[PDB]
């Protein structure tokens, strides 16, 4: 079946808990595989130790820039960037897992978890999974955001990997 992966998240060095994500490999195998491998760190790099650097309440929590930690960086397991696989899955509501980008065909490692339905992102960002468990943790992360996206606490993925 589809991979189940996890992110364990701290805020200012205290654990918030675990976000569990289903990766929809049946719809977007290439995008799912990238995220899976970045969680396990099996290629020698990935999400462990990186941050949620941009969080906007009533919108989304963004993470995955493990090179620059500011939204300019990251890399995929294939190379620096890879194409938009498809736009079949939609930004249907809270819990949607989707690829951040800098325009068409610029997927790297950066990703976001929606806290609302973000329909205007349909056809522009590749949706590749959803939150199975831990929306409470996502809501905590969301609460440390701001209109600008600047976080009021340091939000760190302390551990991550694959459950199945
Ligand atoms: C049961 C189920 O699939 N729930 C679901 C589906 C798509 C997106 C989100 N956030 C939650
Ligand atoms: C400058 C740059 O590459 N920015 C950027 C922003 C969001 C996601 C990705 N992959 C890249
Ligand atoms: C981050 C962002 O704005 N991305 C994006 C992706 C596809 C088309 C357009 N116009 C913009
Ligand atoms: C197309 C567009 O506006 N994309 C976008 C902008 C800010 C944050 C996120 N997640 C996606
Ligand atoms: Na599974």
């Amino acid at each position: 079946g589809n991979p189940l992966v996890y992110l364990d998240v701290d805020a200012n060095g205290k654990p918030l808990g675990r976000v569990v994500l289903e990766l929809k490999a049946d719809v977007v195998p290439k995008t799912a595989e990238n995220f899976r491998a970045l969680c396990t760190g099996e290629k020698g790099f990935g999400y462990k130790g990186s941050t949620f650097h941009r969080v906007i309440p009533s919108f989304m929590c963004q993470a995955g820039d493990f090179t620059n930690h500011n939204g300019t960086g990251g890399k995929s397991i294939y190379g620096s960037r890879f194409p938009d696989e498809n736009f079949t899955l939609k930004h249907v509501g809270p819990g949607v897992l989707s690829m951040a980008n800098a325009g068409p065909n610029t997927n790297g490692s950066q990703f976001f978890i929606c806290t609302i339905k973000t329909d205007w992102l349909d056809g522009k960002h590749v949706v590749f999974g959803h939150v199975i468990e831990g929306m409470d943790v996502v809501k905590k992360i969301e609460s440390f955001g701001s209109k600008s996206g600047r976080t009021s606490k340091k939000i760190v993925i302390t551990d991550c990997g694959q459950l199945s």
